[PDB]
């Protein structure tokens, strides 16, 4: 309902399919020419969006103010284009969720909705040597392919899917703040 037509408005509008070295990802537009990504997919210089070489002129990898890797990476691209700007339906803080869905869209899961049910808040997360503060887990077998993808319920948006270990899958946490400048 009002909660997935929320959804495409967002896949429509501000969901792209993404590549680096990395493999693929689903980029959230932000607005402007601002997106972020999970820090583990390493844009470079360049990154292919729908498959079209795009430059990146700025790309910041979020961390603590005690300096731990927050697992995102705010990247400024190289186009005349402006995303819609979506910063107002982050909230102010990482906020926990009911019946999510997790807003897929690469290459190989095109415009892909995956439900994900509640996220709850769950802070230190060490995945594979590499730690992260502020993620949240939702109880969804996840997989190789979903990261970068964007979670929502009632409206807002709330994480972007990071990790998973076959059985539960983890997102870092977003807030408005991320975005300011
Ligand atoms: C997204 O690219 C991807 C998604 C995971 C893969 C594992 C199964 N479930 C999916 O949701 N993420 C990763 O592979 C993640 C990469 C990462 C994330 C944060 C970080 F600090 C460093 C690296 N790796 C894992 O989730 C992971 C799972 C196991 C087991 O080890 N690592």
């Amino acid at each position: 309902g009002p909660s997935l037509d929320f959804a495409l408005s967002l896949l429509r509008r501000n969901v792209r399919q993404v590549q680096t070295d990395q493999g693929h990802f689903t980029m959230l537009g932000v607005r402007d020419r601002l997106a972020v990504l999970p820090r583990h997919s390493q844009p470079g210089k360049t990154i292919w969006i729908e498959h079209k070489l795009v430059n990146v002129l700025d790309a910041v990898e979020l961390v603590d103010e005690q300096g731990v890797n927050l697992e995102l990476t705010l990247i400024t691209l190289d186009t005349n284009e402006k995303f819609r700007d979506i910063t107002k339906f982050i909230p102010e803080n990482i906020s926990t969720a009911s019946d999510a869905t997790l807003v897929i869209n690469t290459e190989h899961m095109p415009s892909m909705f995956v439900p994900v049910g509640d996220v709850v808040q769950y802070g230190f997360l060490n995945l594979s040597g590499k730690p992260t503060h502020r993620t949240m887990m939702y109880n969804f077998p996840t997989k190789a392919g979903q990261c970068g993808g964007v979670v929502t319920s009632v409206g807002k948006i709330i994480g972007i899917h990071i990790g998973g270990n076959g059985r539960q899958g983890f997102c870092a946490g977003l807030k408005r703040s991320y975005f300011a400048s």
